């Protein structure tokens, strides 16, 4: 009907979806079936749900299947984040997860993969040996044949991957077939179960390649010679004055029934594990036995591993593994968002039933001696998963042999690929090399490479021992799978929008943090080491992003850093729970170009304590196209104060030809968008009145005026001259804060964080409102200072300027009287705080009509008449 | 002649160097080497000798005093790096490290403390019921006798701390007094070596804790009665037809010499390791014997616990910890940068040289089954390097028990005081309740907690048990020293002056990874879950701080990443090794309010492609009291027309009274310090002859001016409305780039930048240089990219406008003719490039004289007269 694929897509694809039909069973979920179906489940899941017992097996694959599974529906919350590349898995987890993440998940399932082509090609050569055609010498021939079989399919790889693409369909069917049929012996061997005997000596195990009979004597002729298996145990062979060894003489050899009826119940010896060391004899725990030892023969069936909870997940591992390769068809599909997710799940599902049922069938249909027989021997050299089979076992010692050879093609052409994909990129430099194609697409020395690492694993001619490490660098992929959607889920990273109807971070957490178990308990060993390997390729594919964008390798890594958490910051919820104050000091630079205020400076340090935002803005008078040096001059006299004041923030200078519009730019333009700052701490106009210009006062109330539209609040500092140094202290004094009706947020706040540093330490706190006891107490009740409070009435028109204000609010949703009432205001706050070291005052806000501003600073002049030290405020904002 | 104290200064001491003596040896060396020499030197340090073999335990020794070395260099460089605060070793961690580090260090090192407390106990009971005042039935009374002596502690140190202050010299002196005594014991031991011996059953040790001679038969009044060992080997005790079992009537017991001379040269014997598991009968390989077996007695001394390297180490670690305790009495100091490293050193190395020297010593003066006995047995029960001393093992054994309950005493008044700092600092929120302290300042609850946290560690009431925990969160103590120092000493981190002689980063990054394997090997299983407190009690510290100072918790978050950043980038070389275009696109607004120029953001993308700095700046023309409304209108629609044209960065607007003057503020403050821009791009004024108004080429000259005084590049984009957009691409073009005689660098690095997005993907580029070949061929191939060359020279009359500039320039570091040579320069560059897709074109700078602008304008208007698509480029820096 139609052809079809298992393999990946590489650049070949990409390029061509640059440059310018599958739905969900042929598409996603095929290759997915055929690539997680290898060798494990022909060669070792039966030995391993031997030496485990059905229950520790089932909670292997219970495990395995866990992580997996979590990391599938990470991997499908990101297939549905944006649109997804026509290329393979890795394509859609770059754009997804960004170039690190990609670069590092890359490396370390291109690492997996090959060692994948490894452990197939070992595993085709172990079925070919072992049962199709008959200690270390079984290692070197391994060894010897796995480098022969590799170097044919490296050379089938590089000439003919198009006849790979077209009998991918056929492996996939043998695989199908296959297992089909276990299943089919499973269920036929209820009723009738095959005739598969073994031979065993007591309770311990015998082999059967060279005995015929589980008999201490045959008859041939009616003659009572005694069987082969006795020259197997008695260096007699005749019975002739027979000097049998000790175990022989007591014991019986019985023929049991290897294939008993899955109704027949084993599965009540076997529920147990067995852990037993190498070199044990295997023993059935049903048949008699003596009790004499010592006797240690040839054709005892041995424990060929020293096997362990930890060693079998290892083992097992492998078996699962794979489900990258379901979205390796990518390109080709029509509902990508829709197909990837749901067949990668169904697929896994799928393979995880199989796996979880075969154990089960394991336990209740193979006797419980031949399943620990790792090498297939005691049942005639036959495969041991084969002898639960209808037709015979020669069909799955056939297909098990065809599917592991076309997994070892597919993992033999899905390394180059992702390896030459990972080269194009220019993510990591040293593998340019790499990049080199062949006419139609191809790799060249990717192959290579790849070939080198496969050797490099065939060395370790064993599927026992070449299994773990396979499955350690797997599990860091997932790992990093996992904790990438985790960590930008979180964080709030800008472009996550998982569009998935079941992810939720903690599913992704946990699954980091079940693999990442699975990694550790599997062997911490090889866990710190890929950890480490993968952390250093994160890193330096960090740092070279960094070079390559910004231009320096660790200026432009902090510059990265800081760019990404502005971004972060932006498409966030621009309003705070809290209000603090992030100061902006309008430095009035002189003449000299110097400060003349420092203590403008200094204040703003004792109010920020050194921690937060403080942007030290400052404009200088004339025209920027003759004055650049002279701007940078300046600025390095504000940097150098700045750091002599502990001030820590940025400068920032204007060269503007009116004052005035340099501090309407200034307040409305410093920071990046994000990092704005709330707050504009002006020093106070002295001398206003001996100015003949009066341009003072007018660009004070200017920008009082820019401040309050702006919506930022504003603290003008008067008497700055008399307000202390750094290094001097308070002995002790009265920080007395007049609360007014208004803008009780910053009122409050400001001496909490004032008295949070040395110098005003030692100081106390006096709240004389004159705006109720059991409110103002919850605000001091939540800074945790006692701070003493007291309420001074007076008549309204007193604080009319105020109420009237106030007035203006509510609605919003003369002059001799004001005056003599700044006068009463005046009287009361000198009569009570003139030996304060710190009078703060809330502000009036500016008049509406510009011609009150004289009478405005009037106003402010008497208000603040005969008070040492002042901090007017004003909130302005919403807080 | 003066009294001191080795305990350490908490928050108390520090407040009064907030409100407002020593030299080294009595100020750091001494109270680091009273807490170095713990209990582990007197109790475990000749079993491990003895059950690891010299040579392996003189590796385990070196390993852990390479750690505690390099870890101290650590300290010292963060000693040294600025002032040194005068409380305790935990206010210079936090100065130096900041609040994250110093609460994971503190807490780490405070669960150490506790757990060092409850090892000092155990020890102390140990020593006093094994050895002074004689299975399970051990372990409980070492349970009940820990909770009395704990409970005891800790009343004493609650009430009284000033008699532990008064006494710790005498502790001091209990623990050198006990040294000298062991070295005097292994002088005299070189002649004349003491008479401790050991009954031997051939080469099976026994016991002595009953037996009195090593004798099978001991002679009363001539009457060869069976010894008292009979009576423990046979159940006769008469001697009449006795039925001793196996071993005994076989083998010898022998009066093995116990310890033998310095010289006697048994060191050969026992320079291997043994790790016999749990049980095991313990064998001196010297001896005789038969090989019958069977006989397992009660008086064969056993080894007590499956002794293994990983448990070694972990068992003999606490013997090294100890170093922040030379720090914790530098508030009394005189020269603290040359006191705190020098003392801090110098302690390690003696403490390191007096282990070394006694696993020597114990190994070649002990025969090598005493060594292996790990409570003393077999030598009528005394203490094992007991044995090795000038008068009597007594003394070691009261020294020892008066130094393991000083240590026991410094542990409980250090870990208390250690969490009440931690408490006050108000870096960690929970911990507030243990901020209370007492009239004096003596913690009150911070006491019982550390009592709770002990008793916890009592009740595993075994050192050989405790050991590993408390050796765990040590170790993690010093990791987190050592990697805090290695990151703020590569990451150029800010106040980090390490003015130290021999710190260099590599050793910090060496001693980091060390303890990280000492950590792993001890128990990874322990490990990671020390390391997952650490970190989330470090995430925890950064979200509370953020919390607090910028008032909300993740947005805050990245609020103080991206602060902590632009700081870390300010204290840098402002230059950079390479030079890329960070884009400030000027958009200008019409009376509409609407962006004039869509175009100008899709071509900024395309030139960024997605990645870098982009800061959109647009004036708005009017005053800002009475348009802050139309400000936050127009930027959300910038914003989302950034968004829409795949531009990431920032929007700012200024409203500003006039254009020239907004858009000469714009160009020098976008932007904080460190994120500055470097480019800005515009797009020309068309229609300039046809808009009477003479200031809108005015304007744009005057941009120009003031991009070239500020040495920024600048990018006029001509004829942008043809400019292509994201989804279109090109089939098939000619980026010609045509660098006129100066500014090359950015006329080849601006067609690569293009042509690496996908619009310009598909063309082609071309250098058409006017004013040497094979130079730009050896710059493209370091940059690994390759176009297409050609040269039109031409007469230097048609250039002489740019030469004139040119020269004018080399000397720093008419119009006319100016006219009919830039229609020279179309003649040529229309005649090759008439048909390119993009044309790249170098600029004359404006002219000195503003009277010429207009001359000017038609200049560059004729240059680019009949061209498509123009990119006028323009240098101004260094580049
Ligand atoms: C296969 O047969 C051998 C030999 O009969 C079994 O070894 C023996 O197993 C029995 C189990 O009942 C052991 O008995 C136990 O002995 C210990 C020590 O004497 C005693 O404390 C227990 O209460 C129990 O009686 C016996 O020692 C052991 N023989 C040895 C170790 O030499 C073997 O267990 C059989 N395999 C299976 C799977 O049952
Ligand atoms: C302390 O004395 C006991 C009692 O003899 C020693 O046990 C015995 O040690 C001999 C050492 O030669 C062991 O013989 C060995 O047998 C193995 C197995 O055939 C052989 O491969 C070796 O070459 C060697 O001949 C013997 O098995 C062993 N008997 C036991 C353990 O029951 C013990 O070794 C002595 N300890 C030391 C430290 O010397
Ligand atoms: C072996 O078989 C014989 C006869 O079938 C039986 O008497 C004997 O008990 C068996 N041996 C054991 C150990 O059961
Ligand atoms: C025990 O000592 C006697 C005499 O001293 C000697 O004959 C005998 O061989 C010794 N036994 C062993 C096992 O060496």
């Amino acid at each position: 009907m139609a052809n079809y694929t298992n393999l990946t897509q590489g650049a070949k694809e990409h390029e061509e979806a640059e440059n310018i039909q599958m739905g969900t069973f042929m598409g996603v979920y095929l290759p997915c079936l055929q690539n997680i179906f290898g060798v494990i489940l022909f060669l070792r899941l039966t030995w391993v749900v031997g030496t485990a017992g059905v229950l520790q097996a089932f909670a292997i694959v219970l495990i395995c299947c866990c992580c997996t599974m979590l990391t599938a529906i990470s991997m499908s919350a990101i297939a549905t984040n944006g649109v997804v590349p026509a290329g393979g898995s890795y394509f859609m987890i770059s754009r997804a997860l960004g170039p690190e993440f990609g670069g590092a998940v890359g490396l370390c399932f291109y690492l997996g993969t090959t060692f994948a082509a490894a452990m197939y090609i070992l595993g085709a050569i172990e079925i070919f040996l072992v049962y199709i055609v008959p200690s270390a010498a079984m290692l070197n021939n391994m060894r010897v044949y796995g480098t022969a079989f590799l170097v044919l399919m490296v050379l089938v790889v590089f000439i003919g991957v198009r006849y790979v693409n077209k009998f991918a369909s056929l492996f996939l069917a043998c695989v199908i077939v296959s297992i089909l049929a276990i299943y089919a012996g499973a269920i036929k061997s209820s009723f009738a179960p095959p005739h598969f005997p073994v031979c065993m000596l007591g309770n311990r195990t015998l082999s059967s390649r060279h005995i015929d009979v589980c008999s201490k004597t045959k008859e041939i002729n009616n003659m009572t010679v005694p069987s082969k298996l006795w020259g197997f145990f008695c260096n007699s062979s005749q019975f002739f004055n027979a000097t049998c060894d000790e175990y022989f003489v007591h014991n019986n050899v019985t023929s049991i029934q290897g294939i008993p009826g899955l109704a027949s119940g084993i599965i009540t010896e076997n529920l147990w594990s067995n852990y037993l060391p190498k070199g044990e004899i295997i023993e059935k725990p049903s048949a008699k036995s003596s009790d004499v030892l010592g006797s240690l023969n040839h054709e005892y069936v041995l424990v060929d591993i020293t096997t362990s909870f930890t060693l079998l997940v290892g083992i097992f591992f492998p078996s699962v593994t794979g489900i990258m390769a379901g979205s390796n068809r990518s390109g080709d599909l029509k509902d990508a968002q829709k197909s990837i997710p749901i067949g990668t799940i169904l697929a896994i599902l799928t393979t995880s039933f199989v796996y979880l049922s075969n154990v089960v069938l394991f336990g209740a249909c193979i006797e419980g001696v031949v399943l620990r027989d790792k090498f297939g021997d005691a049942v005639k050299g036959n495969l041991v998963v084969g002898t639960l089979s209808w037709p015979s076992p020669w069909v799955i010692v056939i297909g098990s042999f065809f599917s592991t050879c076309g997994a070892g093609l597919q993992s033999l052409t899905g390394a180059p690929r992702l390896l030459q994909a990972i080269a194009k990129d220019n993510i990591i430099p040293f593998l340019r090399v790499f990049g080199h194609s062949k006419a139609n697409g191809e790799p060249t020395w990717a192959l290579l490479l790849t070939a080198a690492i496969a050797e490099l694993g065939i060395l370790i001619a064993s599927l026992d021992l070449v299994a773990p490490i396979l499955s350690m660098f797997f599990l860091m992929c997932y790992l990093f799978v996992n904790l990438a959607c985790a960590l930008q889920t979180l964080l709030r990273t800008p472009n996550w929008r998982p569009r998935f109807r079941y992810y939720h971070w903690a599913l992704s957490f946990m699954g980091m943090s079940i693999c990442l178990a699975l990694m550790f308990i599997s062997s911490w060993y090889y866990a710190i080491v890929a950890m480490v390997i993968a952390g250093m390729i994160y890193k330096y594919i960090e740092y070279q992003g960094a070079e390559k964008e910004w231009g320096d390798g660790i200026r432009g890594l902090s510059l990265s850093a800081a760019r990404f958490a502005l971004l972060r910051l932006e498409e966030g919820p621009p309003h705070t729970k809290n209000w603090r104050p992030q100061l902006l000091v309008l430095l009035k630079l002189d003449e000299d170009l110097h400060v003349k205020h420092p203590r403008l400076l200094t204040f703003a340090s004792q109010l920020k304590a050194g921690k937060g935002l403080t942007i030290v803005g400052s404009v200088i008078v004339g025209n920027f196209l003759e004055n650049y040096g002279e701007a940078l001059a300046a600025e390095q006299t504000i940097k150098h104060l700045m750091e002599a004041e502990k001030v820590k923030g940025f400068c920032q200078l204007v060269v503007a030809a009116k004052l005035r519009e340099g501090i309407s730019h200034l307040i409305q333009s410093c920071g990046l968008g994000g990092m704005k700052h709330n707050t504009v701490v002006m020093g106070w106009p002295n001398g206003w009145r001996q100015s003949e210009d009066a341009r003072a006062w007018k660009t004070f109330i200017g920008t009082v005026r820019v401040t309050t539209a702006a919506h930022l609040a504003l603290l003008v500092a008067k008497n700055i001259s008399f307000f202390p140094s750094n290094v001097e202290q308070f002995s002790e004094g009265n920080i007395d804060v007049w609360w007014i009706v208004h803008d009780g947020g910053m009122l409050m706040l400001l001496p909490f964080l004032l008295k949070q540093h040395k110098v005003w330490r030692k100081c106390s706190i006096r709240i004389f409102t004159v705006a109720m006891k059991k409110d103002l107490a919850t605000f001091l009740y939540h800074l945790r200072i006692e701070a003493e409070v007291e309420v001074v009435e007076m008549h309204d028109s007193d604080i009319s300027a105020y109420t009237y204000e106030r007035d203006l609010m509510m609605e919003q949703r003369s002059n001799v009287r004001r005056m003599h009432t700044a006068v009463k205001l005046n009287e009361v706050i000198v009569n009570k705080s003139h030996e304060a070291k710190l009078v703060l005052l809330n502000m009036p806000g500016p008049p509406r009509n510009p011609e009150g501003d004289e009478n405005y600073m009037e106003f402010l002049e008497v208000l603040t008449e005969g008070l040492e030290r002042v901090l007017l405020v004003r909130g302005g904002g919403s807080e």
